[PDB]
């Protein structure tokens, strides 16, 4: 038995479904059981971090574990893993951890506390670090859905986003073949691009130009003061000041996992094309 938690989120819905496909019983973490929301064949069970009795009926029988970096709980899920006699957890990570001083960072602590006590525990394990989620461009389908312009901060600012099916790919990959146990895998799209670039290909899949213009940081902020904290918002500002004009890194860990080339955002811009449209 595999426990996929968050089995109704954009890649453990994909990693679910992807292991029934291959005939495996599937054990799908949900919020509540009247839902479940899940692909045919994955059985729905609670897996609350903050409620670690449901972990341990949730992991009863269990081989293998694919785990999302819980903001609570993760020495409470090491003990019922340990003690259920799971033999494998896949962590869905993020390549911050390998950055320099990622101490000094949120993001990089936030996920160095998930993973050292997964790797300090004697449980057999795979990290997968990716780079920015190419599902973070839904965040502008509201705007995108009425307009010909989206308007940021920071247009030029890089990352090399990645596509949720590859993401999905390399956990089946680590749950399901051999030589994955004590790798960590980063993660990076196969082209790193600007927001105004993925703006861009959003509107070749569209089949209409959409502009990327600048705004006045002020203005940002106080937008994004609608969607996050004060101090967040300082956060993302910061980073995407530092990315302006800076390619990311492009990694080939993708197609070195799975033999395939990575998905471009244009294709992950295709395959999303509904949200961005009426």
């Amino acid at each position: 038995k595999i426990l996929v938690t968050g089995a109704r989120g954009s890649i453990g819905s994909r990693v679910a479904g992807k292991l029934v496909e291959r005939g495996l019983p599937v054990r799908g973490g949900v919020r509540d059981l009247a839902a479940p929301g899940l692909p045919e064949g994955v059985e729905a069970v609670q897996a609350d971090l903050t409620r670690p009795e449901t972990l341990a009926r949730a992991l009863e029988g269990v081989d293998k574990v694919f785990l999302y970096t819980v903001p609570e709980g993760i020495a409470g899920f090491v003990d019922e893993a340990r003690a259920a006699g799971v033999r494998h957890v896949v962590l869905l990570s993020s390549i911050a951890v390998t950055w320099p001083d990622a101490d000094r960072d949120p993001i990089g602590r936030m996920h160095l506390a998930v993973e050292r006590p997964i790797e300090e525990s004697g449980l057999g394990w795979t990290f997968v670090r990716p780079e920015a989620l190419a599902t973070n461009a839904l965040g502008w389908a509201p705007e995108i859905r009425g307009g010909d312009m989206v308007r940021c901060a920071y247009p030029g600012a890089y990352t090399t986003p990645v596509h949720e099916e590859d993401i999905a790919d390399v956990v089946v990959a680590a749950l399901t073949t051999p030589g994955h146990r004590s790798a960590a895998y980063a993660l990076t799209g196969p082209e790193t691009l600007t927001q105004a670039e993925q703006v861009a290909l959003i509107g070749e899949a569209l089949g209409r130009a959409v502009r990327c213009e600048r705004m006045p940081e002020q203005e940002a902020r106080a937008v994004l003061e609608g969607l996050y904290p004060a101090e967040v918002v300082d956060a993302i500002l910061a980073g995407q000041a530092a990315r302006d004009g800076r390619p990311a890194e492009v990694l080939d860990t993708i197609r070195a996992v799975t033999g395939r080339p990575a998905r471009t955002f244009r294709e992950w811009a295709g395959d999303h094309v509904a949200a961005f449209r009426p």
